[PDB]
């Protein structure tokens, strides 16, 4: 619908995600890149799963009955899922020197993750819970018409101290962000579709390099 208009990437990051990151801990963003990149994003990671390249998750880290996929971004099929990530760090540059007092310097490659439906979810935990220099995760949804009514799925987000929890639906072309750290608890409801996630993690500078030290 022609009515509508990309907020630019500076107007987004400084209007919304800044100031709801620093008062809540976490930003949800929808219509982040569109019905047909999203759908070609979808294209993208069906086609890795048809072709076998994810991982069990049990095998990674019972936790989990998801796997999962890493994407550099320039990989061959993977170019969508290039651009959505490019577009996660102009936000994030975006952002930098203004969420909290990090200093972002860099970021993990993409973790492309699929429930494979048929009740698969992951438990309570923290992404980051041993300062391991990760602090803002960033998760993009590409489920088309996704209804947690039926297929359920939802990342349901515990703020720590909070009187509030958050429930997030793993909507088409929804964008998510929150803290990495204990702050966020969090865990995914029981999914009873197929349930693809493509997530990365910022590093704070400063953490990152006292990670790598001690
Ligand atoms: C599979 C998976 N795993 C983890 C935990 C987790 C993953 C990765 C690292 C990590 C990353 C880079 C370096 C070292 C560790 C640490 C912790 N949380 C989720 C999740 O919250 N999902 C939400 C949703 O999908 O809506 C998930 O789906
Ligand atoms: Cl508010
Ligand atoms: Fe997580």
């Amino acid at each position: 619908h022609h009515h509508h208009h990309h907020l630019p990437a500076l107007k987004l990051a400084l209007e919304y995600i800044v100031p709801c990151m620093n008062k809540h801990g976490i930003c949800v963003v929808d219509d982040f890149l569109g019905k047909e990149t999203g759908q070609q994003i979808g294209d993208e990671v069906r086609a890795l799963h048809d072709t076998g390249k994810f991982t069990d998750g049990q095998l990674v880290s019972d936790i989990r009955g998801d796997k999962i996929t890493w994407i550099e971004g320039k990989e061959p099929g993977c170019e969508t899922i290039g651009l959505l990530m490019s577009s996660m760090d102009d936000l994030i540059r975006h952002c930098n020197g203004k969420l909290g007092s990090y200093k972002i310097n860099g970021r993990t490659k993409a973790m492309v993750a699929c429930y494979p439906g048929n009740g698969t979810g992951y438990v309570r935990h923290v992404d980051n819970p041993n300062g391991d220099g990760r602090c803002v995760t960033c998760i993009y949804y590409l489920n088309k018409d996704w209804d947690a009514k039926v297929s359920g799925g939802i990342l349901r987000i515990f703020p720590e101290g909070k009187a509030q929890f958050a429930d997030i639906e793993p909507k088409f072309d929804r964008l998510l962000f929150f803290w990495s750290d204990r702050r966020n608890p969090h865990e995914v409801q029981p999914a009873y579709a197929t349930r693809y996630a493509i997530t990365v993690w910022y590093f704070d500078a400063d953490e990152r390099a006292r990670a790598k030290v001690k």
